[PDB]
């Protein structure tokens, strides 16, 4: 339940912004060349936040501005991810001038955020008019499902969306739908907009098979790499340069949808290919098959990737997650936060899922066993 998206509230949301650049602009950092750009995403987003507001231009535009659903849920996930860099900040001290950190890390992670939720905006408001009730989602049969479990809603809760996902393309556990969580909701809002669906089903596509695709080309394929800026790639193929054929496939922050393959080629340059509005599974196999993407990573095997022409185990999953955002949801019903701690154990969970679990089995944890003498509520901060 947020907030109306009056001007009052969009305005603290720019100084709450402004405090992430300053804080951001100190030089012992570096991250004035330092992708995706946090000091060129929050200026952008407040112009983008300014267009909007002219377009909007009235009492009665900004009337049914505030009210717009995907508005207030995007100027509320605006304003925690902004308290949160500066708490980052706050709690970091001297640990946010040392790249490997984790609190550099959490940097990161916010600033891929803040990236996503830029090009969400610029997407849904295209020119700063609202355009979300006529979002053209790319594969048809994609659309045909958005629609008909969610008329012409332009953002709907998770958990609403992942129930109706399974209805189509049956999700196997509560790992398998927490990596699912973190591939889908790119803006860690808890909610998946119509855009972030579209970019999930134009990476992972046909949508006959979506669930498979992504299990084999995201979670256990080695030639998987996430999100890289191209030096990057050229850095992590640099030492299999001797190798012609070695191939990586990444995502870029700023061609959000599309993947790049960068290749070592028989000259031993590296060069990147990014692939037709065609499965990328496709694109590997003409890769392999025409002798240009052999190795991933450098490495001598290559998958049979033909079966998705016509298994993953939890620590994979588990492997997969620690990339993104995800330590605050339940990981027995991937739908709910956490917000309770079993004693003594220490382990934690949503509170439907404790109830549920005490009225089961309750012989122990149902995560180690330990007997249960208490439980305390709490707060999960996704980089807990
Ligand atoms: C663009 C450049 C900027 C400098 C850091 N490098 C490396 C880097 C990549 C990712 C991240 C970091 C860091 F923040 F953890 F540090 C760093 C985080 N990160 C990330 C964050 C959330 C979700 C994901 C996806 C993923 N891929 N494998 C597992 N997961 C969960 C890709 C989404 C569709 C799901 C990936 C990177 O890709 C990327
Ligand atoms: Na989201
Ligand atoms: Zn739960
Ligand atoms: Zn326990």
């Amino acid at each position: 339940k947020q907030a109306a998206a009056d001007r009052r509230t969009v305005e603290k949301t720019w100084k709450l912004m402004d405090k992430v650049v300053r804080l951001c602009q100190n030089p012992k950092l570096q991250l004035k060349n330092s992708p995706p750009y946090i000091l060129d995403i929050l200026p952008d987003t407040y112009q983008h936040l300014r267009l909007i507001l002219s377009k909007y231009d009235d009492n009665q535009k900004l009337a049914q501005l505030s009210e717009n659903e995907y508005f207030k849920i995007y100027i509320d996930s605006l304003m925690k991810k902004s308290k949160r860099a500066i708490r980052l900040f706050k709690e970091g001290k001297e640990r946010m001038y040392e790249e490997q950190s984790q609190d550099r890390r959490n940097l990161t992670k916010l600033s891929l955020i803040f990236s996503h939720m830029l090009a969400e905006i610029k997407a849904i408001f295209p020119n700063g008019q609202f355009q979300g009730d006529n979002f053209r989602i790319t594969k048809a049969d994609a659309a045909e499902f958005w629609r008909k479990f969610f008329g012409d809603k332009t953002i709907v809760p998770w958990k609403v969306f992942r129930q109706c996902l399974h209805e189509v393309h049956q999700i196997s556990s509560g790992l398998e739908a927490m990596a699912l969580k973190s591939t889908i909701d790119l803006t860690c809002n808890d909610y998946i907009s119509v855009f972030e669906f579209d970019i999930f089903t134009r990476l992972f596509q046909p949508w006959g098979s979506i669930l498979r695709n992504w299990n084999f080309l995201a979670v256990t394929h080695p030639g998987y790499m996430a999100f890289l800026t191209y030096d990057e790639v050229k850095a992590r193929l640099q030492k299999y340069s001797t190798k012609p054929g070695s191939y990586i496939f990444r995502l870029s922050c700023t061609r959000l949808g599309q993947w790049a393959i960068g290749y070592v080629t028989g000259d031993g340059n590296i060069l990147q290919t990014i692939p037709h509005n065609k499965p990328l599974f496709q694109a590997l196999i003409d890769g392999s098959r025409e002798g240009f993407y052999l190795y991933p990573d450098g490495r001598s095997y290559n998958p049979d990737l033909t079966g998705l022409c016509e298994k993953v185990t939890q620590e994979q999953y588990e492997l997969y997650c620690e990339m993104g955002s995800t330590f605050q949801l339940c990981k027995i019903c991937a739908e709910n936060d956490k917000d309770v701690k079993i004693e003594p154990c220490g382990h934690l969970m949503c509170t439907s899922c404790l109830t549920a679990w005490q009225e089961s089995d309750g012989q122990g944890c149902p995560f180690c066993r330990c007997e249960i003498k208490g439980t305390e509520p709490i707060i999960v901060d996704p980089f807990d």
